[PDB]
């Protein structure tokens, strides 16, 4: 056995969706500060497909767009579009009673889509490689065997309070079981697997000696290690929830069926044989979640068994498989922890914190959104740009969301798994009216766009004048609306401008800038920005671009024929030879006036100022005179650079 | 000297946009019939990396989408959006007098975008590699030294009437690019960056050596060798036109300027110093066409002229990526083909100014047209006579392009009139008009091919699809895919792969009388001698030669896919055939029947060529016209599919 010892800033344990998103987010900070050492490990080989998800929801897609990942995924993914609801009639034959939209109209410019998890990961990995310049690479197969946390060093910025002992595994150890089935399957990582079996399966066998045992001193550790999280259990964080006896199977197949809505998302409640959810996929595939009749013996859980019950559920429609790519099984159950962090030094995220059914395809989404939230906070802390206290907001924001997810799924999964009521007198059965209602309501939650974080160090409701941007509620995501880029008149979704890279934004709704009184207010605000002690002047390092830490963007309510970019303060709002700063809420060649001030709830004449966090959540709403509020908001979060930019000293480049 | 000898089906001379499009289009046919041998050569050691062509117009993008190339290009390209017009006031000071849209509203679902030729070459090269499974690779640097054509063998399908003598060039002989490939910074290389780097090295085909002379017997040759086309000259086709004394320079630069519309497309007529056209580009670049006032033109001189024209706004270059100079002129050939055996396309056929960025557009559209015709001939699927339609269709377009450019380039290059009586000057009102009208032509969407072997106006009942005029491109309209209710642009469904389409506008399919007509039409499709049964090879999918697609006018809540004839209109376990003109979750009813000019109740049948041009309009009863149309074009396979015998897959 080789014994080794090293140091690192962050160790990410697990390279599924949560871990990969953590690495992608952190990659930006490593690029800015190359001596940062971020490592990510995984215990499984890649020889057996190590995935199971396919759905990406609206907010996840908005976030992926801001990471440069959405368009590539969308090039392949399938938009299921419709959810068709089938349930039994008089004679117990299922038929379509209703259709509802798969994405609620107006909720986001992105619709939910589905795509093989491996393809989604490949896109994220490519982005990690690009942003990190190939320096962040998944290390496998490695597995922690010991974690020691020195709580007395939690607040020391120079300390490595977390000692992780890692074992370098052999290929055999890292290979998951397949249970004798010829078709590739996810039984090994289903919740049919116990946590004891999980541990035992990857252990160093009796007799053999480990290749290498590495002692890694870490500033921070993120447990992204799944439902049976070794990190969570080592932390001693209990999970609450119980598993039911409901059992479902999953088939990723190219179907041969005369079912009319085989290519639509569908919920089917059969009279007595269970339910099905149809998730139509890319490349002629369709995924079928098929409820089965009822520990279950995994070697006996075959595709044939799943297919048999599916045919029953589809009756009298036919159902056959032309090709079967993969399958799995799972029980219906919910679990969630109360704690997401020990000392704000070891964090857990994703399935490690919350498990539930796939009826609303929420897990990968939530898990990635957990580390999208944690990652910028840790990134700013590690680069000496933010106060460590911001890390407390990860649990404060993400844990209540996990509880809500579990509560939502607890009801939805049971309604989906129950026998449909025959009439109003069938008390034991599930009401199909109630089910539809739960589905429609659930679609708002499932979108991921309705989150409203409670007041905290990075979310300032108390100092806000919310009425000034009524539809930019502090604590919720800043919603994209169409705008016209002033420079050439390009109509575009403003959300595309909020590239996630560690910067906060100050969105200056400049209002009716052609009005002299209003322009006087805009000028005074710019004079504040240019002042020696403004947030721009004190949080931008000397020599750095003044939009590189806080990105100050102006959206006015005038038509571009009526005012020029150079009529705005330069360079405070109109930076030198740069053209991605001034946007207009106005009519354009190919689109009508988008009424985007109105959609944002901002007065067209007077405007407002809205601060947005690096993860795209609104954190403060004030007026152009509210510079003290802006100042205090940032004082509570950011750390002054050793040498600051200080007062804006450049002459107006539009004259010169 | 080493000599060699070989045979091939098509030799494409030149691997610019015209040639690459030809190879991309022919790639599909090679994939279907791998015995086919298609070669493409270039006398330059590497592809282009910067500058040159940068404009992609509406119809080109529609066509690129149908080749699977639009989205990748759009991920990088810039939509200039607005054209700002600047000219002098009474005191000779330039000011913005107007703005017009860079793409006319409603003309296409694609707007014009700009992105340099190197990126376009990269994308088409990658698609060739995928579709041909690398069976087609550009061979470079190679150059023709001799061409012999035996006209007595023009109509013999087994002959190789064109003998090409080629020479393999040394690295030293190939004239390199001034602005070539640049190594990326850092460790990371995307697949695209890696391919770019590999492509930047001099490398002859495997086993070949500089100096080797190869005699290549060819069935067909396509000269895509640019404005000074050796192929054209060898054929003796005179480049008819004239060259003015106007000289312009071009700078691809990241500008440092206080000009208010520096990121917009602009036309600027200065009082006395010439004109500029600004073409804002990707990645902070802006291209400047700068008219020069009067041996060796440099960027410095172009910048000096630009500073004078911009006055009093500032103009400096922070970074320069490319530059060139050119004279304003127009030339076009009368002929595009010798024996329908050697063809020319692109700049080889037509040269003109870049004021409307028409070069790459028109050139790729030339080989998009020729390529499917040649592909069907080479695969034994169509009669050789269809090749005559390439010249018939593309030559008159080239003349129209030259006529358009002759006026536009001169208006752009003239001194703006100082007053109404300043006859020696250009009216800015006239210029605006010409720009607006030009934008329709320049979009490439207004083409109307004259009746010919593949364009049947005489047999059509045009009033049944009033806005699907025979000879024009079949315009995309939004529809709702029936299977899941996906709102989508119908044009996305017309993937270019050699198939003709029959678009069945089924109308109000819930009406019993109308469904009876739909059923009768499907009975025709299924019949032993229908175009489907007669031109689909035995054993092949019945939508693999003629692709029969149904768009009805009902809501998907009111009728099912399985209510339509299956498998004639609703194929077995396939879901990209039935679409609806109806309301949907996220969009209102798109009124697409109305946009297409088809009666919502009675519908129509519209035949579309493999290049997406409408070729026949008739009713569901017009099966005889459909038969006659295809009979003039397609060749029956030796063993046909015959009558459809499979039972309706939807009934258990
Ligand atoms: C059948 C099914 C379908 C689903 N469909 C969807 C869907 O469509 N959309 C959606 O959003 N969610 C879906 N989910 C949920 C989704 O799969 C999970 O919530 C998500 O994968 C959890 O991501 P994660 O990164 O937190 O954990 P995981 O995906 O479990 O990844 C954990 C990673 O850590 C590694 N690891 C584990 N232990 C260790 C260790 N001790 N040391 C080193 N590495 C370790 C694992 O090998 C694995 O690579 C579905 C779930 C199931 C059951
Ligand atoms: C130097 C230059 C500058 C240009 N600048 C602009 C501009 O500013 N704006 C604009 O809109 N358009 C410009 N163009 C025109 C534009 O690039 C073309 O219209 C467009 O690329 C379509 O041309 P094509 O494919 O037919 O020919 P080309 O693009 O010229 O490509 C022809 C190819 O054939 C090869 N070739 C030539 N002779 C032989 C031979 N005898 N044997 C083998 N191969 C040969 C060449 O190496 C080249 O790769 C420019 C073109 C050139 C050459
Ligand atoms: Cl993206
Ligand atoms: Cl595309």
């Amino acid at each position: 056995t080789k014994y080794s010892e090293s140091y690192c800033d962050v160790l990410i344990v697990g390279a599924g969706p949560a871990g990969l998103m953590a690495a992608r987010v952190l990659s930006e900070y490593v690029r800015q500060k190359p001596d940062l050492k971020v490592r990510i490990i995984d215990k499984r080989s890649t020889k057996v497909y190590n995935g199971q998800a396919d759905g990406l929801q609206c907010r996840t897609l908005e976030s992926l767009k801001n990471l440069g990942l959405a368009d590539k995924i969308l090039s392949e993914a399938n938009d299921m579009s419709t959810i068709a609801l089938y349930n039994p009639d008089e004679n117990g034959h299922i038929r379509r009673t209703d259709r509802i939209p798969d994405t609620l109209p107006g909720i986001s410019r992105y619709h939910q889509v589905v795509l093989h998890q491996g393809r989604i990961e490949r896109r994220i990995l490519d982005s990690i490689a690009e942003i990190s310049d190939t320096r962040i690479k998944v290390e496998r197969p490695l597995i922690p065997e010991k974690m020691e946390i020195d709580s007395s060093k939690a607040e020391d910025p120079e300390a490595y309070p977390v000692t992780m002992t890692l074992r370098y595994m052999s290929e055999d150890e890292s290979t998951p079981l397949q249970f004798g089935h010829k078709t590739e399957n996810g039984l090994f990582r289903s919740n049919l697997q116990t946590q004891e079996e999980e541990d035992a399966n990857y252990r160093l066998p009796e007799g053999k000696e480990a290749g290498e045992i590495e002692t890694v001193h870490c500033k921070y550790v993120i447990g992204c290690d799944g439902g049976h999280s070794w990190v969570r259990r080592t932390l001693g964080f209990e999970m609450i929830g119980e598993q039911t006896d409901y059992i479902w199977g999953v088939l990723d197949a190219v179907p041969a069926s005369n079912f009319p809505d085989i290519r639509s998302r569908c919920a089917i409640h059969s009279a007595e044989s269970g339910s099905i959810m149809i998730i139509p996929r890319e490349n002629n595939l369709v995924r079928f979640y098929v409820q089965l009749q009822a520990r279950v013996d995994r070697t006996k859980f075959t595709p044939e068994v799943v297919i048999a019950n599916a045919k029953k559920i589809f009756h009298p429609y036919t159902f056959d498989v032309q090709q079967l790519d993969w399958f799995t099984a799972y029980h219906i159950g919910q679990r969630v922890t109360e704690k997401f962090s020990k000392d704000e030094r070891v964090f857990i995220a994703g399935d490690a914190c919350h498990t539930h059914s796939p009826k609303a395809g929420q897990g990968m989404n939530t898990s990635m959104m957990d580390t999208y939230n944690l990652g910028w906070k840790l990134g700013l802390v590690l680069t000496g740009r933010a106060k460590r206290d911001i890390l407390k907001t990860y649990e404060e924001e993400r844990q209540p969301f996990a509880q809500a997810l579990i509560d939502f799924d607890h009801q939805f999964s049971r309604l989906f798994s129950g026998r449909p009521a025959k009439d109003v007198a069938d008390e034991m059965g599930v009401s199909m009216d109630v089910f539809k209602e739960a589905f429609v309501k659930g679609n708002e939650f499932a979108s991921g766009t309705a989150i409203n974080y409670d007041e905290n160090l990075v979310t300032d409701k108390k100092s806000s004048k919310q009425e000034l941007a009524k539809n930019c509620v502090v604590g919720t995501r800043f919603k994209s609306q169409p705008v016209v880029r002033h420079s050439e008149g390009l109509w575009m979704h403003f959300g595309d401008r909020l590239v996630t890279d560690g910067r906060f934004r100050i969105i200056v709704f400049a209002g009716k800038a052609t009005d002299a009184t209003q322009m006087s207010r805009i000028k005074k605000f710019a004079a504040y920005l240019d002042s020696e002690n403004s947030v721009i002047s004190r949080y931008t390092p000397k020599g750095a671009d003044r939009n590189s830490r806080i990105d100050v963007i102006t959206i006015h309510s005038c038509h571009r024929d009526d005012i020029e970019m150079h009529d705005f303060p330069a360079p405070a709002l109109h930076p030198k030879w740069q053209y991605d700063f001034i946007y207009a809420d106005c009519d354009s060649w190919h689109h009508p006036h988008p009424k985007s001030y109105q959609a944002w709830g901002v007065d067209e004449t007077k405007g407002a100022v809205v601060v947005v966090r690096p993860d795209g959540y609104t954190s403060l709403v004030t007026d152009l005179e509210g510079t003290a509020e802006i100042d205090r908001y940032f004082s509570g979060i950011l750390v002054e650079p050793k040498e600051k930019s200080g007062a804006q000293t450049e002459a107006d480049w539009t004259k010169s």
